[PDB]
């Protein structure tokens, strides 16, 4: 059955509830983001209203094949009216397309679903700023002080000075990035850009990319795999066998495979820091596992948190163990009892 943290009380709304059938009392469906877990149910059957940001829009009817009048795409940053309920969409520094949604109740409870987020600084600064919020719906994938993990930023300077220094040293090496799903497109648009070359890819991941408003995306993204020194390829087949196989199939014109996987948290954070990766090797074949993250680790959480000082928290992530929302519960109440909310 549907769980209560994708419900919002005193309306007909859901969040991210697509696998469960026909919900009772389900006025409309809200998607907060393209990730297979959220989406899950949804196809060109769907007959019931969606409501989203454009670029998930843009995905729903290219890739999944919903008809477009039951697709119901809504600005970022604009109060809307749904079903005589005032909304907002809120950038929520994840995937491409991605939206936390405020609530506004008739009575006059504010809700905040974050979906899926990674918190920073810079949303204590939007509509948020402009009103209380009574109830948090709380992305909590990493609750836990173990998680600590570096910047976006810091991570792709890594990234790029690594994937630079490689192909100067061997102009016949190859760079390979893992992926499978939307989400950490920076990672190998940046290292392409410092190389002078186009992303190649599959006809499936080009059409993926091609539905996400990127500007400029027709000049850093191809289907012409030869004419690439950065390949994307299904994050399954970043392991030594997969990279080998595709080697062969690039018939002679390279000799060496730098490849990169993007993973969230691995715990090698807690003992090194990002100028320390070092790559797993075999042979003309190394693998850099980098800790780009699209969710807050614990401290940017718990600041935004104590920022909010909302009366209520509903977690959405790690709630089907006792021992996990127990220790959830435990920082919530630290958090509150340091700050005075
Ligand atoms: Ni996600």
């Amino acid at each position: 059955t549907c769980p209560f943290y994708k419900k919002i009380p005193g309306t007909g709304f859901t969040v991210d509830a697509f696998q469960y059938g026909v919900v009772e009392g389900c006025t409309a469906y809200f998607l907060t983001h393209f990730h297979s877990d959220h989406y899950a149910g949804l196809s060109k059957h769907f007959t019931f209203p969606v409501y989203c940001s454009e670029i998930t829009g843009n995905l729903l009817k290219n890739k999944l094949h919903v008809q477009e009048q039951y697709i119901h795409p809504l600005p970022l940053d604009t109060e809307c009216i749904v079903n005589g309920v005032k909304v907002v969409l809120l950038d929520a520094n994840h995937c491409p397309g991605a939206v936390m949604i405020l609530f506004y109740l008739p009575n006059g409870t504010v809700i905040l679903h974050t979906g899926d987020f990674r918190a920073d600084p810079s949303m204590e600064r939007s509509l948020l700023a402009d009103q209380k919020v009574h109830m948090l719906y709380l992305d909590t994938t990493y609750c836990s002080p173990e998680y600590t993990f570096p910047s976006q930023q810091e991570v792709i300077r890594f990234a790029i000075n690594t994937a630079f220094e490689a192909v100067t040293l061997n102009p016949h090496a190859l760079v390979v990035c893992g992926t499978y799903s939307i989400g950490k497109e920076k990672v190998f648009l940046a290292i392409a850009d410092v190389l002078g070359s186009k992303v190649g890819m599959s006809q499936e991941k080009y059409k993926t990319l091609q539905c996400l408003n990127i500007p400029e995306i027709n000049s850093l993204i191809t289907t012409d795999m030869c004419s690439s020194l950065v390949h994307l390829l299904p994050m399954m087949q970043i392991n030594f066998k997969g990279l080998q196989s595709h080697l062969k199939k690039c018939g002679g014109k390279y000799n060496q495979i730098l490849a990169f996987r993007p993973t969230g948290w691995t715990h090698s954070n807690k003992f090194t820091r990002i100028a320390d990766v070092i790559p797993q090797t075999k042979g003309n074949i190394s693998i850099y596992g980098i800790p780009y993250s699209e969710h807050s680790s614990y401290l940017e959480m718990k600041r935004f948190v104590q920022w909010l000082k909302p009366q209520k928290i509903i977690p959405t992530v790690n709630v089907g163990t006792w021992k996990s929302r127990s220790t959830m519960e435990k920082y919530f109440r630290e958090w509150k009892l340091e700050a005075g909310y």
